[PDB]
């Protein structure tokens, strides 16, 4: 494939997100680095406006998988890393049962040699007193799949997964994620077979920290073929 060499190492990654939720607008900045070729990424997010007027596990899917590791003989099926360097627009709507829902849009591309993800975020009707704003989320993270499909008219994919978001009291918040993603070149991508992402994550704090942030290691693989 094409950019599949620009994952051959360890790659910096830079994430910015601009957001507005129910009328409080916040800015999170974060780095790390991914590593595709054991499906690794660690990085460490920062809200630099204050404190995050949203639980941060909320945002976990729209703060790259172009680091997802591929097997070998699934290497045809990669559209994410086929779509670098000049990288691919990726959009959401996320359901959260029973509230609101949040609409993203997202570039994701090289500048220079760090793979940046610049996001914009709208959330709207959401529940004054809902498990989101009301920040009633546990902090932590499930493991889920993720189904991908291609999207041959559009020359993308469609992707689309439910995450379960653990609630204090035991319960669980549904969040169903609708996604496209779309070359920002003009050349060639790859096109998939239907398969998914296998994805964990781990969240953790910084014992330094003192703006509100949250530290993100996550393993993604490739299968169903």
């Amino acid at each position: 494939s094409k950019g599949e060499e620009l994952f051959t190492g360890v790659v910096p990654i830079l994430v910015e997100l601009d957001g507005d939720v129910n009328g409080h607008k916040f800015s999170v900045s974060g780095e790390g680095e991914g590593d595709a070729t054991y499906g690794k990424l660690t990085l460490k997010f920062i809200c630099t406006t204050g404190k995050l007027p949203v639980p941060w596990p909320t945002l976990v899917t729209t703060l790259v998988q172009c680091f997802s590791r591929y097997p070998d003989h699934m290497k045809q099926h990669d559209f994410f890393k086929s779509a670098m360097p000049e990288g691919y627009v990726q959009e959401r709507t996320i359901f959260f049962k029973d509230d609101g829902n949040y609409k993203t849009r997202a570039e994701v591309k090289f500048e220079g040699d760090t793979l940046v993800n610049r996001i914009e975020l709208k959330g709207i009707d959401f529940k004054e007193d809902g498990n989101i704003l009301g920040h009633k989320l546990e902090y932590n993270y499930n493991s889920h799949n993720v189904y991908i499909m291609a999207d041959k008219q559009k020359n993308g994919i469609k992707v689309n997964f439910k995450i379960r978001h653990n609630i204090e009291d035991g319960s669980v918040q549904l969040a169903d994620h609708y996604q496209q993603n779309t070359p920002i070149g003009d050349g060639p991508v790859l096109l998939p077979d239907n398969h998914y992402l296998s994805t964990q994550s781990a969240l953790s704090k910084d014992p330094n920290e003192k703006r509100d942030h949250m530290v993100l290691l996550e393993f993604v693989t490739a299968a169903g073929i």
